[PDB]
Order: C-alpha cells, then structure tokens, then sequence
C-alpha cells in the first residue's frame, strides 16, 4: 500500500529550441545567442546609432583579391575581398563609428561548424576571434552599452547562461490442458461492509522547467500526489495515505509565435469529458484493507462542483496569462482493482475513478489563439478549496478469506464452572429422614454376603 | 448501518499452476496525423490500437484469439529544423523508452484464460526477441525525405495486468500483458539531420515493412477456480 | 472480451501548421492564405 | 515481513493455581540448592486470542510470543508450611543448618 505506479509522458522539449525566424528583438540579458548562417551575407546588424555598426559578413572562399560591390543597410560600397585560407570560410566582423565612417575589419575567424555567437556582460561585448581550437574572446569596451535593435537575416538559437561551456563546445564543434494442484480447496465467505466513508483529497503540482528564459512550459500538467490525511470513518478513528491523479486528459499545444517573448506552450494537458480522476487509499484499519478482490460496491455518493482560476507564473518580463470562469462535475461510476505484478505475490491496487462533466461557464484562456475551453486547467486545478468533501454511503459485497467460526479445536471454550456438592448437613438430614425405607431379614442376607472394592461400586 | 452482512454462505475456491506456451505474434498501427495545407509540418504521428484476429494450434489444441495492441507511459520527442513553412520540423513526435509499457490483448476461449478474472500469481516465462526498427518514407511533394536508421529494442518480461471495472451494469474485463521495452544497438538515427540516437520502437512506420513479430512466451498461470 | 479502459497519454497535435514570420518564400496552391500586418507599408510582393 | 503489512499477535490470557509441591534442583554458578517445585495448573479465561491478518480467529489460550506484556515481574503472594526433621541427641542443641 501507497503511491501507485501511474505512468505519465516525460517533458516535451526541455532544452531543445527550434531555429528561430529573422526577427527584430533584443538580446536577453545572461543569454547567449548563437547564430546559424543559411545564405551569404549579412548575418547580425545591430544598430544603437552611436558608436556601434557591427555587420558580419560571409565571405565566400576560393576567391582572389578583387573589387566587389556589396550592399550594407541598403547602400552599395566598394571593397576588396580576399581568403588566405581556401579550406574554410572567413566570417570578417566589421565595426563602424558612423553610418558610412572608416571601416574596421576584425579576423580572421575559422572554424568548422560555421558557429558563433555575440553577447556581453559587465559593461563589455565579447567578440569571438581566431581558429579552433585558439580561439580567443576579445571584449569591445565603449559607453551606451544600452540594447541595439538587430536585423536578423538567419536563424538563431538562444542558450541559458549556466551553459556557456556547451555553448563553447557548439562553437568549436556544433551539433496445455495441464494443472499441476499445488493445494485442496480454499475456503471463502461472502460479507457485506456498510460504512460511512468520505472523499477528500487535493490536487498538487507547481512548474516542470523548460529551455529559454522560462515563458515556454514543456510540460505544465497533473502530477500525481502522495499526502497524508486523517479521518474519522463509522465513529473511529482512520489514518489514510491519498494518492490523486488523472488519466483521459487531452494534450493540447499552444503556438501563437515562435520568439520568447510570446506565449508558446510545449505541452498542456487538459481535462476532459473523456477524463477520469483516480484516487488512492491506504488506511490501516482491518476493514479498509480487508476490501480486495470485492465482487460488487455500490457508490452512493452526492456530485461534488470544482471550479478553476487564475494562477501565477513567474516570468521575467511581460504579464502571465490568467484564466476566467469555469467549472466541472464530478459523478460516481464504477470502481476497479487492479493486480501489479512483482515475482510470485499479487500486488493489489484500490482505484476510484469520478466520472468529469464540464459545465457552465466554460474556461477562457486570455492572450491565447483558443478560447471556450473545456475541462479544468492544469495550473490551478483547486481555485481557494484544499479538500473537495464527499461524504456517501458505500456497500462493499467482497470475498473476504475466512472459513468460519470453525476450524478451531471442538475443546477451545473457557473453562465451565465446575459444579458444587450438596451440603454435608442436607445429607446427614437426608440419610437420617431415610431410616424407615429399609427390611429387616433381607438387610441381614446381605450382611451376610462378603463384599469387597468391586462389590461395593457396582451401582456407581 | 454498521452490521456485517452475509449474502451467502461458505464458497468453495481452489488454486491450480496452468503452464501453457502462448506464441505472440502482434503488428503495430499508427495514426497519421498531418498538418493540412503544407506537408512539410508533423504536427505529430502517434500509434493507434491494433485489432487482429487469429487461430493457433497450441499443443494440440485450436484457440481463436482477438488480438489488440496498445501502448502507456508514451516519451514525446520533437525534431525542429526551424519554423520556415518549407523546411523539415516536427512538432511532436512519439518514442518508447523503459519508461512506458506496451499492452498486449489476447482474449481467447480457453478454459484458462476464462477462469483468470481474480488473478493470484503468474510466471512470464519469454525469450527476449530482437525488433530492429524500421524506416519511413514521408510524403513531401518535393524535396528529401528523412530516412529512420537502427532502433532495435527488445520486449523483455514486464509481468501482466488483470483488472476489472466493477460497474453498477456489467463487470468489464480488461486484460492487457505488460512488456518492457530494453534499448540495445543500433539505436535510431536520422538522416540530413542534426539529431540523432533515439531509442524504442518507431512511431512513423506501423509494420516497419515486416509482418507479424514473433514472441515466444511462457505462462505458469495461479488462479482461483470453483470445485467440489 | 473487447476494448478496456485503463488508458495513458492520449495526446492531440496542431492543425494550423504553426505561426509563421517574414519570409521571402512562394506560397502554395490550393490552399488559403491569411495575412495579419505588423507594421505600416509593405505587405506582401508577389511577382513573378 | 520485510514486504506488505506484517501480522500482529493480541489477547491471550489465562490463570495459575497450585495443585502441588517438591523437592527441586538448581545452580547458578557453582552452588548447588536444594529448591521447592511448586506444580501449577492452568485455567482458560474470558480475553479473545486471534491472529489478524489470516483466517486465524476465535482461539484461547496464551502465545508464546510476548507474554512479558511489559511487566518485568509476574506476582505471586502466598504461604507455605513445612514440617522438618532435626537430629537432637538431646532436648537442647539442635541444629539450624
């Protein structure tokens, strides 16, 4: 007895993030991000308009020194391109003071995987330079080091901080009709329990972690919860451990942009009228236990309403979404038992599962593509209430192991009282009220007869 | 009330072993789910119940078996290329690990196997049998397709589950044979891809371009029986 | 003897092929295509 | 049990009366004695005895599992007389020992 063996899906993406779009954004502060070219030219520009115009460029190799006219911003300009290194591509970081100001290259850079990546830290950018495996992190240290506005042309990747060992290891390298009886037969009887049970339980879970700077969730869902509770069945007392948990839910994906900005859910799960609530007791009392393998229980039970609302996710920056209104039935059906199977030994199971029935009003889910929902969200399943109280009548028709009052020795009852004897004065009284019952010539005859041990305890 | 009721008077029970040789033979389905308007986004392929029927002669004896496959404790893995309407990215994908069992559903006729609704013990006798996986062609109007590679895993024994659903109109019998899944080499990779070593039994391919999948298992059935 | 009811991870995916950004990309025939402007000017250039 | 829920013995009580009296031999160490053996007869008592857990009710008597019950002392109080033979080679000097 205890927490059951219920089996959900593991995360959904925990640190794998797609190839984000060319888009317009600023860096995130501790997040580095890498860079994946596609096409020649202009890979990351970022402008501040007051001393930085960093343009990486691709440069093509197996080309000579010539004059090649290439469009930075917009505008055409003359410049002279050349690769002492045929074997592998050249990325020339360009910096610039003004919009068409002198023009400072930086390099050359090399590497295999055509990786690298551009943050900064602590009032400095660092600018990755050399060949691997030399590759040095240069630091370009000028004030307003305010955000700059970058035109993406690529895709990008986003990485949290605490990896910036693996971000260095991306840069340098990247991704028959036989019955044996073994005994006679069991003996087994069929009792009915009526007992005044009640339900009551709580639903727990808080966060899974997910990649990017944590708005995206893997896998925000029911987990099933193991607590310890006490109730007082038929006016005695019952600990029980309850274990929660929900299995018929609908996983639902959310993907309203691609950017850590917007709200993207990897994986939501949520209820449905196909969905069934299983709960778990381990009680201590001989009766709950007793209850394995029962032929028929009968629930008659009172619906309970559960209702939802918002709850509170921690984000850096933006306002977590919220949920308005809902609210869901729970009914009683059928009841099962299942068997886990260890080595030779059956391991027995209590399952209740509560029947779901969405009502009136129906969950709204704000800054989402899909309103209207159905079923309670797995964020804040319990909306003010700790305990949803069931209190019914339950009968519990089992076959319960024991043969009877019998097999027992026949001579196993406490001892009776052993009984008195009549009162030594009733029987002088007796025997004296006795004298007149007796004949003189036959009582001679029989003095006359010797009598001995046998003789004398014939009639006793 | 409080009081101890008795339907019935004593019940007669027995316990025997029934050793019997079951050979499996079971082929997976998926549902193909895709993305209308493009092709080029696997919103996700996930794997659908499979329903057979069969007749086997086991030690002499003919038993019509209907056969189902099912699968829980599912792994979801996802291959993103990008976000473009024309590169290869899959939103969700479905893998197998030792963490999820596969359901096995033989309901037969056999005296045994009817007998068995109270379950109290069962040896699962197998040998362990090698399913390399499969490949799958996708459905790209142009382009490359990816190709699977590897992704042999075995189905050791995981035990059985017997449970029945005690509804107030007809008591529901739900057998379903656990199997555990083992990784071994090779694993699943896929090509012109940055992604690689993936383990369980492929989602993509149902049949894996194979038939039947052989398991030759063993039952030392303990259950409870009437008698006189 | 048929179907049972102790079922795990029934799952669902997308249908809308997922959001999408600029990109100079032909769009695909027999199939509708809905724009949402972000900023003022340019939309869309189709040409051949 | 080092699995599932192990069994546990209760009840079990019972009562001792005295239906005779000897001569007896015991040692600690090395000093031999000669003690009285006090015979005792049993009797079966109200208090139920079964094993829960298993099919192993309505029994009476006392387990030999735990009849310590706590109590490092059982408690008899009673009176014994005995009559002894003393060697008195004459009506005064007689022995104690």
């Amino acid at each position: 007895w205890g927490p059951g063996e219920i089996n959900d899906s593991t995360t959904v993406g925990p640190l794998l993030d797609g190839p984000y779009q060319p888009t317009t954004f600023n860096p995130p502060v501790d997040y580095w991000m890498l860079l994946a070219p596609t096409t020649p030219g202009v890979i990351v520009e970022g402008t501040n308009n007051t001393d930085r115009w960093l343009a990486t460029i691709l440069i093509e190799p197996n080309v000579q020194s010539e004059n090649r006219t290439y469009t930075i911003f917009g505008i055409q300009e003359q410049l002279t391109v050349s690769n002492t290194s045929q074997d592998q591509w050249k990325f020339i970081d360009v910096v610039k003071t003004t919009a068409n100001g002198s023009i400072g290259q930086y390099g050359p850079l090399l590497s295999s995987p055509k990786l690298y990546a551009v943050m900064k830290h602590n009032e400095k950018l660092y600018t990755y330079e050399g060949q691997t495996p030399n590759a040095t992190t240069a630091h370009y240290s000028t004030t307003n080091y305010d955000s700059v506005n970058m035109t993406a042309f690529c895709d990008f990747y986003i990485i949290p901080r605490s990896e910036e060992s693996k971000c260095t290891e991306y840069i340098n390298n990247g991704l028959a009709n036989e019955d044996i009886v073994i005994s006679k037969t069991s003996l087994w009887k069929e009792m009915q329990y009526n007992r005044d049970i009640t339900i009551r339980f709580k639903f727990a879970n808080t966060i899974i972690k997910s990649g990017g700077l944590g708005y995206k969730w893997s896998e925000i869902s029911f987990k099933p919860a193991n607590y310890q509770y006490t109730y007082t069945r038929d006016g005695e007392e019952v600990t029980a451990h309850t274990t929660c948990s929900v299995n018929g839910m609908n996983d639902f994906s959310f993907n309203g942009g691609y950017l850590p900005t917007d709200f993207v859910v990897s994986k939501f799960e949520v209820i449905k009228e196909n969905s069934y609530v299983y709960i778990d007791y381990w009680d201590d009392s001989q009766a709950f236990r007793n209850v394995v393998y029962v032929r028929s229980l009968a629930a008659n039970l009172n619906s309970v309403m559960c209702t939802g609302g918002s709850y509170n996710f921690s984000l850096p920056v933006g306002q977590w979404p919220v949920l308005t209104g809902g609210a869901v039935s729970l009914h009683s059906a059928g009841v099962t038992l299942s068997t886990q199977f260890t080595d030779f030994v059956s391991l027995n199971s209590l399952r209740f599962r509560f029947r779901l029935a969405v009502e009136e009003p129906h969950f709204k889910l704000t800054r989402t593509r899909l309103d209207r929902l159905y079923g309670l969200p797995a964020a804040d399943p319990n909306n003010g209430k700790e305990y949803y109280e069931i209190a019914g009548r339950f009968s519990l028709i089992s076959l319960v192991p024991s043969n009877d009052d019998y097999q027992t020795p026949i001579a196993n009852s406490v001892t009776v009282r052993q009984d008195l004897e009549r009162q030594l004065g009733e029987l002088r009284e007796e025997f004296n009220a006795l004298s007149q019952e007796i004949a003189m010539s036959q009582l001679i005859d029989l003095a006359l007869l010797p009598l001995d041990m046998f003789s004398m305890f014939s009639g006793i």
